[PDB]
């Protein structure tokens, strides 16, 4: 079922099973390129989630074909071929803005108290490894692949995925080699590099495991969880020592629950 | 037959500590009745017993073990209780300040296995649940038997970890898609995932043959300078927890005295 | 043989367009690092951070092996024989050696462009400071590399306990290495993520390599060398922090010709 | 003159002279206590002065006989006296996002590119001090006063006051005083202690001294002055060497402007 | 006398409601620094913190001066007789001595009850490191301040350089006085804002410290207490970072009573 | 009449190097015609300079003033011009690559001067102005004469100042009213409200008065053991840019060398 609070150009929102959202990229015609109402609505979509009491995790997904080719280069363009502003200074702030707001867009995933699983099939192109790595666990079909194509089209990624990636596989001689190489790094690989967690045989499959793992999440206490969540980014970004601090501070009041007694 | 010194440092109810050749301590988790579930006690002593050999200039290298059929079951909840279900303090504020020193403390547990600069080795068998995972994340080197597996409990008990596991497993570990989906739902993660995923180190087939390759692996380390070897510890933790360039800053400072040991004349007289 | 680059201990030549191949160049002596080595690393890197005509570069080792590290007879002239009186005196002058040594990688990591290092053979001590500042490792198949410093009286102050921690995730594996000092075969290294290919033998893999240099100099080098800046700033810092400086930095970089 | 984009219950925005915008608290009546619609209303306006290439520089001060009173404890009442959750667990997530909420209030004034000048005359109560200890430049009236109020009504200040208050003056004995002992810090001590950087006769006199400062700034390069607030609040967070490093990487294409040559 | 708090080098009392007076208590020596006094400043201040009663705390010195600073005969013993073989062994031990010393003042900064200095005649070296680690610091006109230790051959490792610098604003002065060692008194101290109140005499001065500690002990511990701990945060993170983090903290205390 | 030694270490166009007393070095800007403009020969000179001065054993600490008229009237705007207006580098992107290695070599000049341990007092009369400012809150300590004044000119220029002023002018007073105040404004400050700000330390009638104070302040730091003051300097500015709980580690792990020096037991046994 549609999820009543949720109406977008770009996306589709379905209760996918009780406290489970499935968000859907749904752009199937273009790929899911990502375009400016792309951008927008995602943070609208996410900020609600992170609201809603009724939601214990994200599924998100693509309609289509493939997951994502990745940014609107149509739209892009109007953007970089057509920047306001006089000079290259002013050019500038007006581009950092621009950066800013577009970064936001998976910002909004992470900053989302409920785990939010990426399900990947087909393509996952230059964007679309920004948003899938702003995700807390990734699965995909046997037939996904993921290529940080950024340097080909002219630029360093900047909405996320030299920020992100990095952080979330080991090997960063291959982190590094996808990002000057814009080379497709297929599922086997996905897999031995531990970019995702499980490859399955199809997308179906794939939607399936990812459903189930959504439903198990949501069997548990949504404080513990969520708490969970929250700690983990804290890790990621702090030393051990301010973040044992940071989770004594937090669960002070967290231990304080009835899903606890 | 093992037989304690004529004044021996470690006596313990919850622990057992023997010596395993020349500067290697073994600590057991021994209450294999209960299947060495934290109590207590427990936190007590593993401080108690990890600061004394932090200053034992003897020993240079540590394995933790577990006795009888597993490795640990986690925090004993009987125990867990008496701290939860009567929490000292009036209103909310004044119960928060109270568990947040109780958490603090059963951190210290696991923070004295990594503030200890001598390298310690956990020879994981069994189950290793809960509390657990918080204290081999704790350790430097992670062995385990065939049979072993691990488990990030606490969502199921109802509360996120607060004891280390969410600070140092996805510090010890590559892939954080398994990290977050191990956190989230509390599943087991058994022995071959555990080495494929970097956990662990090494897999055995058995108890006996881990116990005796973990051993061995303290006597190598112990053979070395234990100058370079606690250095090593000390900044490699430090490399963990800070940018490049001020972990080679501080490694400057910290070998412009330790360069001055007679420990490196003798390995390059004897290499040379 | 490049314009601009002559050295005793190393050298640099420019066969592939916008690609230099720098070697370590001692094989008489397994390539031990010498004290010639140590500051001609740094004249060379800075150079070729300067270079706009260079795009990658690719570095080996001349003969039988990357490298077995430190050359232990240098090495001894500055510690057996420390200029200072007393101990603090003593510490300040080895101090500046160490933030000296570590200069000769921090320069690799500094240069702008990627820097890929192609082992054979043993890289031992020094070689693995060396080869974790790289941004991409390949080996061949009788590749070694060992963590050799504890063998030898010292934790490693160079570079390798600073960032081969932050280039594999395996840190039991890392905390292993470093405290025994046992060498790692090239099954192993590609297991771990400490080199992402391995290769039959060095002429294949030193091919591969070059190849792999002549991929990254086909694309814009603003694009490429801002990819190289902002994952070591990703390294360093908080997401966060690492988005607002991606944002800082492409602000000018996106009004490039290579992108219109 | 009233400015067109700027509508609101609890501020008045005027342009004060060209390039510099006046941002009046305006419930004068309630002494500008700061009630639900301010917390909201002072992010729609400060959002929308950043993205006004026309202005260069703010001053803000208060209608009426005080700056402000503080917070309105009435509607306080209602997010503490009645806050949405089951348990404390979830009492506690509700409360962080109000808090959370109500720095922004403060926080946009921080994020704001254009220097923000304070003048303050007559009280300058709880809330007041969180909302001039963001602002770059303090200035007040012979009269005013400053108070870190939060403890005597039961609570650690939370949307700004301790994070910035020790950052914007040296004596840190004196701020920990104000702070545990919530007592008023009147004009002269507040001058002494560098919380201002002047003080002037009367509310008239100083508001005039105000504008001419931020007319003063809105003479300069605007790309030049705002780059300056940026790298000042940068090197406020970071270490020196960070900082260093962080200006090199703004002022590469910031010295590509037209008011340089 | 306080019930739970006897020491040899330390006087506690407790006349007000909720307030600790610590008195250094060694006049004969003019409250010179001796090992007995760090270890019982670390089991007093621990014991504070955990006292549920207690809402602050003032520290002052018995006789003609607050502190002599660390007693140079016992210092002696740890420096001119240290254990260990070579270097490298007497560097550990030397570290693990600074680390305890530290935690004598560290224990002052962790107890989340203000502790309020009250200082008269001279606060020399390891007096300078225990007033910088309290909250809140008063004097008698007749007080001075000195960073003590470059005079006697050593940088400061206690706490001074650490929290010296950032509890006043002035640096220039800072490092003056840290370079030169010379004495501070208690116009200037007052006018650097190293303090902030100077009183005629140390009767005075004492009576204001306790009528502030009243002051304090008359508000919501919980208010109270989470502002120093918040404090705290402040100085050592980003802003950004202390947001977050109060955030956090407020979200049980505001669920108190003293609030409702 | 000051001679230079038999094999002067020192030798610059825009700088005079003098040595006056035992231990002391003061270095002079020299260009009074052109009021000590720094032109690229001073970018240059000033770390060939400091760190020669870095490795000198015999200086303890260094005194740094302005000849003739004033400190320093900023920037040579000729030179400024040169790299400003003749860019290399063919688009923007290009141009940026550029501008941040011409920046960051600036950031060079007065980089040095904090990374030398040896401490250094500034003494300004007159103007300072510009890359003055950047200069002077690089240097530990500062004097200044009753005439001088302190202008973060840079935003009159049209940039903000990238080479010092905004990462440690905020850092060494603490009013940052008044640092924004300066830096949005570029307007003058005078000796009087510099004192009270706390930018110096110290004023002085007039610039003799001043230099002679400024000698004798190095001359009394260099009358102390180099080990302390020069870890005392190292140590400072570490805490400037870390927490008290980072910098606590660090100067433990400094002073585990350092107390092991007979500047220490000669100090303690002399007091004793
Ligand atoms: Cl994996
Ligand atoms: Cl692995
Ligand atoms: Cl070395
Ligand atoms: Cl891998
Ligand atoms: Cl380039
Ligand atoms: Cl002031
Ligand atoms: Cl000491
Ligand atoms: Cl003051
Ligand atoms: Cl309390
Ligand atoms: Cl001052």
């Amino acid at each position: 079922s549609m999820a009543p609070d949720h109406s977008y150009e770009s996306l589709r929102v379905t209760s996918a099973q009780k406290h489970v959202l499935h968000v859907q990229l749904n752009r199937p015609n273009k790929r899911n390129a990502m375009n400016k109402v792309f951008w927008r609505e995602m943070v609208e979509c996410f900020n609600k989630i992170s609201r809603d009491a009724d939601c214990r995790a994200v599924v998100i997904s693509g309609a289509g074909k493939m997951f994502t080719a990745g940014i609107d280069l149509m739209d892009m363009a109007s953007d970089i071929l057509q920047p306001k502003g006089d000079d290259v200074a002013r050019i500038s702030w007006y581009l950092r803005d621009i950066i800013t707001r577009y970064q936001e867009t998976f910002n909004v995933i992470e900053r989302c108290p409920k785990p939010v699983i990426a399900a990947v099939h087909g393509g996952c192109i230059g964007g679309g490894v920004d948003l899938v790595t702003a995700c807390d666990i990734r699965y995909c079909a046997q037939d996904a692949f993921f290529q940080v194509k950024e340097v080909d089209v002219g630029l360093a990624a900047d909405v996320g995925t030299l920020q992100r990636l990095p952080k979330v596989i080991g090997n960063q001689s291959l982190v590094n080699e996808l990002a000057f190489t814009a080379r497709k790094m297929m599922a086997d690989e996905a897999l031995g590099s531990g970019l995702v967690s499980r490859v399955f045989p199809d997308k179906e499959v794939m939607l399936d495991a990812a459903l189930a793992l959504a439903a198990e999440i949501s069997s548990k206490s949504p404080v513990a969880v969520q708490s969970t969540k929250v700690n983990l980014l804290y890790s990621r970004d702090h030393s051990v020592a301010e973040s044992l601090n940071y989770v004594a501070s937090w669960n002070m009041s967290m231990l304080q629950t009835q899903d606890l007694v």
